[PDB]
């Protein structure tokens, strides 16, 4: 069964534009990332500050911003959690959803920054919203029934040993909340003809979850047969950026090969799981293997690889432009 939305190849002109990274682009992304490169454990003041920063940044871009806040039991007692959901056009029936988690692991060995996990993804979502704002605000006025939505999940990380009850607090809560929130096509702007909408979860057209990004030379694979058509667009976009000579490589005539043109057999627990269980199509943009620094005290700012981050930002901008026809 084919993808419900016909995926129009990005024109060469738009590919080139989305693949440009000005020096002020680098500066803007880095200034954004600075805000996330702090310990932000659930319950903490810096966590509150990060949450408010995400909210303010997106309200400042005229997005609808909602918080899904709740208290939940953990192995460390009751904890406050707040998912941040930003929607460009709330009334649009369908959402291309981009997501990540904004809490950082409470590491028993010491202060843990979680630069890849997931400060970089957080900054990338905000950067996309900011760099594309003009084109997104224009796309919003089309009445075409599609919009962009950014979800910054809280409480992805376990407090103690990972378990089904100790992990994914924010994503489990939100998936449940949206599944139970009933709606229908007649309440929404321009749903696709063959759509089945019974609740808010049905409006998530696909969730692209970014996690553990920022380390050198990540390897991605298609984890889900259901989103192979979408995944293949990332593969194709990356290839064309390389053809166009727009990727940053250590030497001339190398190509990036982040998005493997294959699927892998692997089960990764992450914020997509509660949505996957409710039939939300998932593209999981997480490296395999995980970065070497994963859950170590070395997951920090200096171990990020800036050229890779720039290349990923090009791919993501082109992908959003292609999906939303910006
Ligand atoms: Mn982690």
């Amino acid at each position: 069964l084919k993808w419900p939305r016909d995926l129009r190849p990005l024109a060469h002109h738009d590919l080139l534009y989305m693949g440009q990274i000005s020096e002020e682009d680098r500066g803007d992304f880095n200034a954004t990332l600075r805000n996330f490169l702090v310990p932000r454990v659930v319950g903490s003041q810096k966590h509150r500050e990060v949450r408010e920063f995400i909210v303010r940044s997106l309200k400042d871009l005229d997005w609808d911003v909602e918080e899904d806040c709740f208290d939940g039991q953990t192995p460390h007692g009751i904890k406050p959690f707040c998912n941040v959901i930003a929607t460009l056009n709330p009334s649009a029936c369908h959402r291309l959803v981009l997501a990540c988690h904004y809490d950082s692991l409470l590491h028993k060995e010491g202060t843990f920054i979680g630069a890849t996990d997931s400060a970089v993804p957080c900054a990338q979502l905000l950067y996309l919203a900011r760099s594309l704002n003009g084109k997104l605000q224009n796309q919003k006025t089309r009445g075409d029934g599609l919009t962009l939505q950014l979800v910054f999940f809280d409480g992805e990380e376990a407090f103690e040993r990972w378990s089904s009850h100790d992990s994914l607090y924010g994503s489990r809560h939100l998936a449940q909340k949206w599944h139970e929130d009933r709606t229908s096509a007649e309440r929404l702007e321009s749903c696709l003809e063959r759509s089945e909408i019974a609740n808010q979860i049905d409006r998530m057209e696909v969730m692209v979850l970014l996690d553990l990004l920022g380390a050198e030379n990540p390897r991605f694979y298609s984890y889900f047969g259901e989103t192979q058509p979408v995944y293949r667009r990332l593969v194709n976009i990356e290839s064309r950026l390389n053809d166009a000579g727009l990727m940053e490589l250590p030497r001339r005539r190398r190509r990036t090969n982040y998005f493997s043109n294959s699927s892998t057999v692997g089960f990764i627990e992450d914020d997509h799981i509660p949505f996957l269980k409710r039939s939300v199509p998932i593209v999981h943009i997480i490296p395999s293997p995980f970065p070497d620094v994963w859950h170590t005290l070395d997951d920090n700012e200096q171990n990020l690889h800036h050229p890779t981050i720039s290349n990923l930002n090009k791919i993501f901008k082109a992908f959003v432009s292609e999906y939303l026809q910006l």
